[PDB]
């Protein structure tokens, strides 16, 4: 058999780590990038295509699926894995962030209109149980910028909700035996609050630790500044998950600061919009300069799109609003992200990650 | 090597025929259904997926590609096959119909606004040469309903244009050696005009013969009535192509009347709109009755979609406007159409096509 959750670090370089998380439904190579599958689909990609790009795990959302099609309904249809045809690990967010960004707070939970609903640690854990997710996120309260006093109250409530999330998860035998639970560090940009948050979470004990409250419009310099002191407070021997990050350069700098796990909509969303990621930086394939360009999107990429189709053809499809345009751009961008994570993992294992990061930034921002 | 164009009839039943067209880029099993690839894509499908459904040949359009991206541009990029990544036969329409349905006529040609352009037999043949299409359609003038006198003038002009199409095609050595040319019968619903048209075309001589002027809002009874006398006027030993047809029942009845080749947008367009074809008739997958239906779209279909995904999941994707919804619905519907053509071909070969048509209509309209 396979283990419920086992994280092993095979190599380090500075604060960077590379290794594996073994779970019942598969192995997750870290640092890992999770394609986002908001509405039980990674947009414009079959699951086999997601897997073909190298993805080991995808992200689903408690918030969208509890509304459409409904958590009980998904459970009746056999669970999210069966429903969408992805048989590998799935991490589900708790709904705390999407409840905010997409409405009455209290100590019990949140009530909101999407058309009237309530979420709580207990209800959030139960929804993720019904979905059958492999990595369950604790339910948290999100707020930026915010005063030291506001961020402290909001961090404190999240810590009380983390303990309730822990207890609700542990009360469900099948969930506790087959899934893993991650806590979410809060505290905004304030070091002392981040430390109190880390301590709270470590005293409860989780399988992994997310850094929340970033990637909310703070700029990379500030984000790195917070990661600089925040990540070392977390348990070293557990995975570190930076929620909602991000651009390729953000990912590289976050790995240099000890992050193991990432998710964001940028490769999928900006793909459909005409932005393709390349080692030479992003390009807008709608630009007229690509109309007769026979080169593939990226001259080194190994993905199926770059083996078969020219920039000129993809230029034409996107300008025409053709669905195949969105498919090919999305496949290429997800492949790019996975190739980036692969190169990150190999360079750490080989002890040349610093040189990789230097070489990557020189070429990408040339 | 392979032949330029060789049609062989392997079996007959009544007026129905089954066989093969061998061309340089591949073999076309007949009766054949051509998925429509308007803007150099079969909407929402990779070419490998089109081929996986059973398609031997696809249809492209002189009218759309001469505007976007341009015929000379496609030729500079290596031809339509290379551009879109389909290496098998492509039939291109001449632009006559789309010029009408999507503006000054004369004996020389048509001038029109899409933004100002002109088409003629000579220009149409040259565009299809630049595209590299394998089956070239003659350029014709289209008009319904229309008086006997109007249809006769319009049929007469089309016949003069067919001879100019023939001469332009024959003047281009590489085209005449590697591609095939089809004439288009006109004459509206009038038997005498259809006969004069057939005679005109047969005196010129073509590799195949299309029936034009149908599938323009005439109803199936009238269409069958026209096919009843029209198809027998065409050369028996050449393929018979019914342009723009059609619904599954239309196809079956047209094969019973001697048609070998078909194209229409219905499987692709109505796929994206939520209509799925099944042996039990079409279904609208958006309907609430499918929200918890774990069966595949069709319980006999062998396509990849019906092997992996439930009606409930596809219901959810289409209701959410997800691209994967359009992909799966389109793949299934194109697979359905190809499975229909396969069952037609096998039943004719086995001499039980009449029984197939009976059994098909009983179940499909139950
Ligand atoms: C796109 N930015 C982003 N920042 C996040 C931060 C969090 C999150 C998701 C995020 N996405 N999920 C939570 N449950 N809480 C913290
Ligand atoms: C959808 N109906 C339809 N009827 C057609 C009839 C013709 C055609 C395309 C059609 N499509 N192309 C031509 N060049 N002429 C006759
Ligand atoms: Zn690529
Ligand atoms: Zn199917």
């Amino acid at each position: 058999d396979r283990p419920r959750f086992s994280f092993s670090i095979a190599a380090r370089e500075g604060k960077a780590r590379t290794g594996t998380i073994e779970m019942k439904r598969g192995v997750i190579r870290t640092p890992a990038f999770m394609p986002v599958g908001t509405a039980a689909t990674v947009k414009a990609l079959k699951p086999e295509t997601v897997r073909a790009t190298g993805a080991d795990i995808i992200l689903g959302n408690t918030y969208h699926l509890m509304l459409r099609p409904g958590a009980e309904r998904i459970a009746k249809l056999g669970g999210l894995h069966s429903f969408m045809g992805w048989d590998r690990p799935i991490l589900t967010d708790s709904g705390g962030y999407q409840v905010m960004s997409l409405t009455k707070q209290s100590e019990e939970g949140v009530t909101f209109k999407s058309s009237r609903h309530m979420l709580s640690p207990e209800r959030s854990i139960e929804i993720q149980h019904l979905l059958g997710s492999d990595i369950v996120m604790a339910f948290d309260e999100c707020t930026y910028p915010a005063t030291p006093s506001r961020a402290a109250s909001s961090m404190e409530r999240s810590m009380r909700w983390a303990k309730r999330s822990r207890d609700a998860f542990d009360s469900r035998k099948e969930q506790a035996e087959n899934a893993a639970l991650f806590g979410i560090q809060q505290g905004s940009v304030f070091e002392n609050l981040r430390q109190q948050s880390a301590d709270a979470l470590a005293e409860i004990g989780f399988d992994g630790y997310a850094v929340g409250g970033l990637a909310v419009g703070e700029g990379q310099d500030e984000m790195f500044r917070v990661l600089d002191f925040s990540v070392p407070m977390l348990p070293d021997d557990k995975p570190h998950y930076l929620m909602g990050v991000g651009k390729p350069d953000d990912i590289v700098g976050a790995v240099e600061r000890g992050i193991d796990m990432f998710d964001c909509v940028l490769p999928t969303r900006s793909g459909r919009n005409g932005q393709a990621f390349t080692w030479d930086g992003p390009i807008n394939i709608r630009n007229a300069r690509f109309s007769e360009d026979l080169k593939p999107l990226d001259s080194e990429c190994h993905c199926a799109v770059c083996q078969k189709w020219s920039r000129a053809y993809i230029h034409h499809l996107i300008r025409a609003g053709e669905i195949l345009g969105a498919m090919l751009m999305t496949e290429h961008n997800i492949a790019f992200y996975q190739q980036l994570m692969q190169k990150i993992r190999d360079s750490i294992s080989e002890g040349r990650f610093s040189q990789f990061a230097q070489d990557f930034r020189a070429r990408y921002f040339a």
